[PDB]
């Protein structure tokens, strides 16, 4: 933190501070991320320094100096957080959620290819810029540093997206979580609401069956058997989508069913997500972005 000039606090990230600094050498402005705390995590860190995507924030450098360890990324001026926050009088345009959608898709598809997972895909770690790109941060870092419950500075970390095989206690993760975060975020541009806003895992898991309707053997084969799952769950009927996320038509919702499926194996891929009619009239129009 001498061969970086200027350096000022972005925010507090799940792993520690996130700083907006110049890099001195070379004058460019960058996000750094110091996590606060293993040699396993530096190879695996290190191997997305390769994982190279225009939907994907780019790795700089993993630095491990002075026994400490910052991570350098390229760095963007909003998140999706903020900026939902920001367009929430009129909403964002239909054409901009679509492309969004698209090219997070596009993103996870890239990455599922390359055995990657992201794990926490949330609105504040999907980042804009000014010229309609969309790009997921932190992909590939919780099979690095586990997700813990809270941050350093005690903000409790966010349920809201998590998968509900996450909740129910299975071990293995796969690809499809990623799915289900990018669907409920789907859900949050189009209703201006986040969908499932748990502030504990019960009630998480809860919020989920009441939407969707408490899962069984029939739509999730394998659910009882699960670790967390117990048969004291109570028995909720699904909703219907028009409801759920209106005014979305037809060619959404059906995409949005497709990624809330309960079953991680009916869940849809983000490569067939792509190909979807939803996306027919895909185009990248230009935010209207104020920083
Ligand atoms: C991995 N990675 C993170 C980033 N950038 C961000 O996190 C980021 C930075 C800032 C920011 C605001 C005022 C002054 C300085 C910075 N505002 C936002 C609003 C949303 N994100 N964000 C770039 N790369």
């Amino acid at each position: 933190m001498e061969n970086f000039q200027k350096v000022e606090k972005i925010g507090e990230g799940t792993y520690g501070v996130v700083y907006k600094a110049r890099n001195k050498l070379t004058g460019e402005v960058v996000a750094l991320k110091k996590i606060r705390l293993p040699s396993t995590a530096i190879r695996e860190i290190s191997l997305l320094k390769e994982l190279n995507h225009p939907n994907i924030v780019k790795l700089l450098d993993v630095i491990h100096t002075e026994n400490k360890l910052y991570l350098v990324f390229e760095f963007l001026h909003q998140d999706l957080k903020k900026f939902m926050d920001a367009s929430a009088l009129t909403g964002i345009p239909l054409p901009l959620i679509k492309s969004y959608l698209f090219q997070l898709l596009q993103g996870l598809a890239f990455c599922h290819s390359h055995r990657v997972l992201h794990r926490d895909l949330k609105p504040q770690n999907l980042l804009i810029n000014t010229e309609g790109a969309i790009k997921l941060a932190d992909f590939g870092l919780a099979r690095a540093f586990g997700v813990p419950v809270r941050t350093y500075t005690h903000e409790v970390v966010t349920l809201w997206y998590r998968a509900p095989e996450i909740l129910l206690g299975c071990k293995y993760y796969s690809t499809a979580v990623d799915i289900w975060s990018l669907g409920c975020i789907f859900a949050e541009m189009v209703t201006r609401r986040a969908l499932f806003p748990g502030d504990s895992e019960i009630d998480q898991l809860f919020r989920i069956f009441r939407t969707l309707g408490t899962p069984d053997e029939v739509v999730w084969p394998g659910v009882t058997s699960m670790p967390d799952y117990k048969p004291s769950f109570p028995k909720w009927a699904r909703q219907d989508f028009s409801k759920v996320v209106p005014p979305l038509d037809e060619d959404g919702r059906s995409l949005l069913s497709q990624m809330l499926h309960y079953d991680p194996n009916k869940r849809i891929s983000a490569k067939a997500a792509l190909a979807h009619p939803f996306f027919q009239d895909v185009t990248k129009p230009v935010p209207h972005l104020r920083l």
